[PDB]
């Protein structure tokens, strides 16, 4: 029984955490920004954020609507070299 991320945050603010007046945005970095501040920059993460920063948002790989609090992504869902989270 665990809760998406969107929720996780939701239950923090709300809808509105990564959403203007409900109108989710049509591209995509609208959104990443919001995950600019209470967390920061991914070229300022580990060395395995960094990496990305600059090429795929959060979400992206931090799948809110899907993904759940307590859920590393899997590598094997973009990297298909037995690339492992570490
Ligand atoms: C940030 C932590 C989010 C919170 C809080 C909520 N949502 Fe969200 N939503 C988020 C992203 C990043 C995106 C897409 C942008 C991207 O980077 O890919 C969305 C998208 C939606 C959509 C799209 C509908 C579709 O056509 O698939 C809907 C309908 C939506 N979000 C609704 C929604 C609701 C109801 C929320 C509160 C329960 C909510 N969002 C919170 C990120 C985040
Ligand atoms: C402040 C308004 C926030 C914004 C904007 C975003 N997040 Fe956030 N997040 C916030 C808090 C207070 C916390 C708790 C821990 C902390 O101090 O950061 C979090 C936590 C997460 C996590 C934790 C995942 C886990 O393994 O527990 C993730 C993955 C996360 N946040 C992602 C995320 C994304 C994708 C955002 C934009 C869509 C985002 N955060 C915005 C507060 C805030
Ligand atoms: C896939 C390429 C990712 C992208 C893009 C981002 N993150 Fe992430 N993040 C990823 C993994 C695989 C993990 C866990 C590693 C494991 O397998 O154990 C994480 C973890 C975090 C955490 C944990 C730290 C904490 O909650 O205290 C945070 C806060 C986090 N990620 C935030 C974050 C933000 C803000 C991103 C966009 C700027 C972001 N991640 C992108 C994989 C990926
Ligand atoms: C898709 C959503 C991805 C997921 C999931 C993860 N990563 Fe990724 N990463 C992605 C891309 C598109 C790229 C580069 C694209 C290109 O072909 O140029 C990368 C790159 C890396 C690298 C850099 C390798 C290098 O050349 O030095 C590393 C080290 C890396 N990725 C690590 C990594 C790990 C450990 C993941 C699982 C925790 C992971 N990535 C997931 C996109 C995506």
């Amino acid at each position: 029984a665990d809760e998406t991320l969107a929720e996780f945050h939701v239950e923090m603010g709300g809808c509105e955490n990564c959403h203007a007046d409900g109108e989710p945005s049509k591209d995509g970095a609208y959104e990443f920004e919001q995950c600019q501040s209470c967390h920061g920059s991914l070229a300022e993460m580990d060395d395995n954020h960094k990496p990305h920063d600059g090429l795929l948002m959060c979400a992206d790989c931090h799948a809110p609507h899907e993904a759940k609090v307590g859920e590393k992504p899997t590598c094997d869902t973009c990297h298909d070299d037995g690339r492992t989270a570490k």
